[PDB]
């Protein structure tokens, strides 16, 4: 009666469900354990990303942008509308429908690939045995030749502003508001905070973003974060740096927030408050005391470059291990691990994992920032092209931003591509693909880019590296 | 004394003006001769592409799509408006201001780079001598060490439908309507005809496209053209294949068109008629009898792979020579010619020039079609991914279409990338960049693509080539 599998995956987020599908495709008898259930009380796959993360946030960002554009940027095209209105419930409902479709899609993929789906909480015991606590309390132990831990992360909750799922919410609650909060506060100016604040600012919320640090998007290239702060501020996000929240007091349907900055203590009242101060790895009841799996100082499962833990045949991927907390990072780690289980020498290039921020203008990058390369003493040539000079962007009425390409001054090898503007993620992916092949700035400049397209902005920026751009003056 | 230049470029379109800027950047004393001037007396730099082609069409396509979307696809996002109306004069005026800004931009680039612009009609005489006939009829002969012929193209004019720029227009008049015609006819279902028909259909015109051939977009992959005909028909373009126009009679503010199809002669009346039956190379008074420059059977200037004519030091680029009549082809041929004048061994890869159709959904491709590869006996593996399975596309409410990757069955080398759907041009550019580096489908599949992004559809299609797609069943 004891079930035996070649691979047992704990967690069905982008890391775990992709790993499970890949394992099954490679002929490995695979099981995937997941505890999450939807509103009908049924197993729902896809993790944070699908259910309360990437997908729902992108749906609201696209809907809210259309509303803002209709209100402010239709007249220039000769288009008049009556009063523009937003049925918030319908917007949230569209998002809920997308999530339902996609979670159903993952279940379908599991069935088509032969993945054994097991609803419950999984715990790794000694000897690669996994204890599954089923939805009804029944426990069952299964045996695995290989175990993949992909338990993900959860929002950080801080004593100064505890979430109550009503007036003070985390990112999950922020995607479920029934009405536009008249005054919205956001703690944390990270990617999640800026995305969530953008959604509601577009729909009319007076938005204030309280950020404890004195830097804005420190991971982005300095020129990109400078431009981002300027534009987001103009879009109604009152971004306050050096503003550390120290306490809060919920008074019925409002919250008075206290924070400290260069001018001492300040108080501000909001109708809703979103706490977006980071995410922490989840290992809650994931490991028996004698599992042998090492956890580092910050709660992450310790792994090598191939996602192997301290225990043979046990791997860990995604948000629960070191690295950028991104969905594509999790999925590709899952692929690597399964390929390696099959004996292939798969590996990941952590230096070419792109980052995307889905504000408008979209922000994206891959490789190193200019400030980082200068700090490391690497001499570089930089080429920039603004969308204000792009005929395609002018046609689209979306000319803010630029493309920045950074190359090694001696070898001309492209070390980083940074974009703030239309189709940023797509242009950065072009850069990433070229970088995978060890492209030089000159190699990109020598290629034929379709005209007129936003892609041309990357081509011009690459040419600008060596002072050869056609559509911008060269210095 | 006679003006003397290292390079004399005849024509200031994307081939000519880019060739002029680059020559100047490389230290060559350069002149660019252009005959056309706008209503404000300014030299019409940018040629067909900027003044009456690429840019104006893209501007109207973008404005008209926003109108269609607001009327038909805002409700799903929860967005309501009053009545959505289009001020056609204002839409066309926005386009006119974009054209004015960009033409001014090229003038600024010419000045910053030291290009001597000369207003007039240039003619190549024997001995690389160029006669410029000014607008007042005066002539001046300038001496050149190198001549670049970039005279471009013009619409084909046909006896059955003479253009009067009122009831019967060509592509130039089609971008200037001041009101939506109730009934619009388009002769020719080529790229230009489909784009122009789409603009007006979106704004309420009843559009009929009369095409003499029984094929539709034969240059596109069969799966792409099939989908395109289906979706364009659903958008209100009544595309009639095998319908050859034989005559037309203007009756006041109407035109009765007579055409022949499977039921013999038919008659149909329109308020406006667009003649989009192709384009022809322009060599009108471009060459003296004894210039020595060979013209082929279709009126194109004959050139080798490096755009060199039969006369040493004389080159021809863009629409006036063989190849795809595209802006990026013209510009890159311009760059190749100039680099070679300087002694560099630059080369054009005609196999990797992408094609784009700016309808909605956008269509783009690079490399070979599946039908061509089959006809040539090349064994292939095909991978397809539909946007209906893309989380990013779902969030954007734009899921129509797919990505198709074709690889050599023996070497796995990517031979073609075809896309119909959102950001088709950008995804195709990712494919073209990879193909420049000799990518295999597996190489693309091993790269990390940001999630959620439209780019992921290319990643999945690449994986599907070898039956390894994650998000669609592999059958
Ligand atoms: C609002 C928001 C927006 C985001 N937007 C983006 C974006 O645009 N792009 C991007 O790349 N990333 C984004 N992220 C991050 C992204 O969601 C994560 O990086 C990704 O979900 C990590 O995948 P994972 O598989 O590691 O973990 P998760 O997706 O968190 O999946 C872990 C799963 O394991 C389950 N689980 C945990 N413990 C157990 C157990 N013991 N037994 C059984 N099951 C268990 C959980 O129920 C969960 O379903 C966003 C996150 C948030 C919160
Ligand atoms: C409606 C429409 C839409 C289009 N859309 C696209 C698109 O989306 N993408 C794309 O790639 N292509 C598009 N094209 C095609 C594109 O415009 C051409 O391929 C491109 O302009 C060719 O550039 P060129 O430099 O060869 O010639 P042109 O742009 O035609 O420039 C030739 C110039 O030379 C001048 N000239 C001619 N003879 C002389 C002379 N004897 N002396 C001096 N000057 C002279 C002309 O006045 C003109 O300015 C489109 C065309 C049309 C009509
Ligand atoms: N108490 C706090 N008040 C304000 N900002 C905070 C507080 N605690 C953390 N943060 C910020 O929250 C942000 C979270 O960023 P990230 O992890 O990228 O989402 C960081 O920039 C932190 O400085
Ligand atoms: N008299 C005509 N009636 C209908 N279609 C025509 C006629 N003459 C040319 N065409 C079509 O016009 C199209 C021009 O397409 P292209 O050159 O790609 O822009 C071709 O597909 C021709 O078949």
């Amino acid at each position: 009666m004891t079930q035996k599998f070649d691979v047992v995956v704990i967690g069905a987020g982008p890391g775990g469900y992709v790993a499970a599908i890949k394992a099954a495709q490679l002929g490995l008898k695979t099981a995937c354990i997941e505890k999450y259930t939807d509103a009908e009380g049924k197993l729902a796959l896809g993790g944070t990303c699908l259910n309360v993360g990437c997908i729902p946030s992108k749906a609201l960002l696209d809907s809210s942008w259309k509303y803002k554009e209709a209100k402010e940027s239709f007249n220039v095209h000769g288009i008049s509308t009556g009063e523009v209105k937003m049925d918030v419930a319908a917007m949230v409902g569209r998002k809920a429908g997308i999530v339902k479709n996609l979670t159903g899609g993952v279940a379908t993929l599991f069935k088509a690939n032969g993945v054994t789906s097991i609803q419950g909480h999984g715990k790794l015991l000694a000897g690669k045995k996994v204890e599954v606590t089923k939805a009804d309390g029944t426990t069952e132990v299964i045996e695995a030749e290989n175990v993949i831990l992909a338990s993900g992360s959860r929002p950080i909750d801080i004593p100064p502003a505890p979430v109550d799922q009503n007036v003070i919410v985390d990112s999950t609650g922020a995607l479920e508001f029934q009405a536009v909060p008249k005054r919205l506060g956001v703690i944390g100016a990270g990617v999640i905070g800026l995305e969530l604040g953008s959604v509601w600012a577009r729909l009319g919320a007076e938005v204030t973003v309280l950020e404890a640090l004195d830097t804005f998007l420190m991971a982005a290239d300095t020129a990109v974060s400078k431009e981002a702060q300027k534009t987001l501020t103009k879009q109604g996000l009152d971004i306050k740096l050096g503003a550390r929240v120290t306490g809060s007091k919920v008074n019925g349907n409002e919250v008075e927030v206290t924070y400290t900055n260069a001018e001492g203590e300040q108080k501000i009242t909001f109708d809703k408050l979103i706490v977006a101060v980071g995410r922490r790895p989840v290992t809650t009841d994931l490991l028996a005391s004698d599992s042998g799996v090492t956890i580092d100082e910050r709660g992450y499962i310790f792994v090598d470059d191939y996602c192997a833990t301290s225990v043979p045949g046990v791997y860990a991927i995604g948000d629960v291990v070191r690295g950028m907390m991104l969905a594509h990072k999790a999925s590709e780690e899952g692929i690597m691990v399964v390929e390696r289980i099959k004996g292939h020498k798969a590996q990941m290039n952590y230096d070419l994992i792109p980052s995307v921020i889905y504000t408008h203008p979209e922000i994206a990058w891959v490789g190193k920032t200019e400030q980082a390369l200068k700090a490391e003493g690497v001499e570089v040539n930089v080429g920039t092209f603004p969308f204000a000079a792009s005929g395609r962007a002018m046609a689209a009425n979306d000319t803010g931003g630029f493309v920045k390409v950074i190359a090694d001054a001696k070898t001309d090898r492209v070390l980083g591509v940074h974009v703030i503007g239309p189709s940023a993620a797509e242009l950065v992916q072009q850069g990433a693909i070229a970088m995978e092949f060890g492209t030089s700035a000159e190699d990109l400049g020598m290629m034929v880019f379709s005209h007129p397209t936003l892609s041309e902005a990357l081509h011009e920026a690459a040419l600008a590296v060596n002072g050869g751009a056609i559509h911008v003056a060269n210095r």
